[PDB]
This record gives structure tokens, sequence and C-alpha cells, in this order.
């Protein structure tokens, strides 16, 4: 009961589930309406899941209650005193925010894009000073709300392209890992959601990281982000930005909003020759 000590126990009365938006751990998710009705996200736990099943369960509802963050998913509440277990969050309409961008090519500003940035750092950085490490931040694991507030959350599995190279080697996940992910996602935001490093397999990701190679400028992407985000994939974990600075940075820039308006030079792939 003490790890709930942060959520509020909702009543099976107040919750309608509607349709499979996906698979958990031992059970489904749906998407639902709470008790003028609030639409919802429900993750349950059904009949048979084992001891670690249950625990990790009520972890995972017990960590989101703790946390309140306008750039974290909201919990609503957990039905943990009948079955089936359920963890119940706020549902957004413009969904994850890879489809999103990938849905909505060119129509934000430079200034909407980095404000998403912000916002994603902020959570991010409120997720380490809580000690706990996300292991899977990716554009796929953030979702969108109405007024482009970007917010943390983690739907499990669909990520190497996304992962450090110290996790990946020796499954060293730390915050330091998830900074080299968020500038992964810096890469992915500029980009309106580019499969980062494209056609290139796992194991010539991994190849190309070692050797040196990184991932090039977004088109029409200020300096002073792709220089943060260069910086977060340096080899040697302990050179990376900590998400204090991160956040600091992109805070100043948005609020100096002319230091966003010098252009990191784009490398052209072809070549159009003109009169
Ligand atoms: C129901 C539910 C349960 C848990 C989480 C979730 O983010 N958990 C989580 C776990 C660890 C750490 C964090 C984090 F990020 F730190 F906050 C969040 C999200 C959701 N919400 C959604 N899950 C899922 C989902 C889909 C497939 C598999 N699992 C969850 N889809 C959604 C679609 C639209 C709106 C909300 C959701």
């Amino acid at each position: 009961q003490a790890v709930l000590k942060f959520t509020t126990e909702i009543h099976p009365s107040c919750v309608t589930r509607q349709k499979v938006i996906g698979a958990g751990e031992f059970g489904e998710v749906y998407k639902g309406m709470l008790k003028k009705e609030v639409p919802v996200a429900i993750k349950t736990l059904k009949a048979g899941y084992t001891e670690k099943q249950r625990v990790d369960f009520l972890g995972e509802a017990g960590i989101m209650g703790q946390f309140s963050h306008h750039n974290i998913i909201r919990l609503e509440g957990v039905i943990s005193k009948y079955k089936p277990m359920m963890i119940i969050t706020e549902y957004m309409e413009n969904g994850a925010l890879d489809k999103f961008l990938r849905e909505k090519d060119g129509e934000f500003s430079v200034l909407q894009l980095v404000g998403m940035l912000r916002g994603i750092a902020a959570g991010m950085k409120y997720l380490a000073n809580m000690n706990y490490v996300h292991r899977d931040l990716a554009a796929r694991n953030i979702l969108v709300n109405s007024n482009l507030v970007c917010k943390v959350s983690d739907f499990g599995l669909s990520p190497i392209r996304w992962t450090a190279p110290e996790a990946i080697s020796y499954r060293k996940f730390t915050s330091a890992s998830d900074v080299w992910s968020f500038g992964i996602v810096m890469w992915e935001v500029m980009t309106y959601g580019e499969r980062p490093y494209w056609e290139l397999s796992n194991h010539e990701v991994m190849k190309a990281i070692n050797d040196g190679f990184r991932l090039p400028t977004p088109m029409d992407c200020p300096s002073a982000i792709y220089q943060l985000m260069m910086q977060c994939w340096q080899q040697e974990r302990a050179r990376r930005p900590k998400f204090a600075d991160i956040v600091s940075i992109l805070d100043k820039l948005i609020r100096a909003p002319d230091s966003l308006k010098t252009l990191a030079d784009f490398d052209p792939r072809v070549s159009i020759r003109l009169p």
C-alpha cells in the first residue's frame, strides 16, 4: 500500500474501457472514459499475472503518482483493490510526437520546435533529479497535448539508434545515457520525425558511432541547437551535459530568440545546377 502513497485509488464504477490501443506487459491497454467524462488511457493487469509482474505494475503506478510535473504524463489514478488492476492516465488527441511531427511536416516555427525540446528537457531533468532513469527516451514515447506541451511517457518497447554506447555495450543505463537519447530526440524534432541514421542497419549505426561519425545537421537548424545535440553524443559519458545544463541552454535561447536565427550549414546530398 505504501508504494501507492502518491496515487489516487479510482473505483471501477468510474471507468469504461472502449477500444484496445495497445498491449501491456500482462494485459491490454485501452482507450476509455473516466467519470463531464474525461478521455483516458487504461493499462490493465489481467488474471494470471506473476509476482514480478505485479511488483513492476504497482511500482509503475507508484512512481507515476509520485511524478508531478508539467512535462510528465499525468496519472489520473490506479485500481489496485479490484481485478483487473489498472493504471489510468490522461489521453492526448494529438498522440505521440514521432507520428505527430511526421504528419505536420514543416508546419511549425523554429521557436515552437525549440519550445517542445525545452519541455522534454524539463521533464527529463525532473526524472533524473528524482533518480529515475528512463532507458527508452524517443519521440515515440512523448505525448503532445493541444497546447503543444510535450509529456514524457513510457509505452514500453515498440532501440539501438537511440541508445548510448555504454548502455548498448555493457547495460550501463543512467541519466547520462538518457542525455544521449535526448540528443537523438532533438534531431527527431528538428527533422519532423526523420528516422535516425535513415536506412543504416543497427550494426551499421553502432559501427558508425564507434568510428566517430555523428548525425549531420537537420535542414534549417539553429547553430546553437545542433551544437547542443552534438554534445549529447560525446562518447565519454562524463563529458555530456547534464539535463540541468540542457534546460538552462534551451531556456536562454528561447528567451533571447535572436540567438536561434544563426543557422548551421546543411550538407546537401544532391546537387541541382541551374542558371
Ligand atoms: C496507460 C498508461 C500507462 C502507463 C504509461 C506510462 O507512461 N508509464 C510510465 C512508466 C515509467 C515512466 C514514465 C515516465 F515517463 F517517466 F513517466 C511513464 C502511459 C499510459 N498511457 C498510455 N499508454 C499507451 C500505451 C500503449 C501501448 C502500450 N502501453 C501503453 N498509449 C497511450 C496512448 C495515448 C495516451 C496515453 C497512453
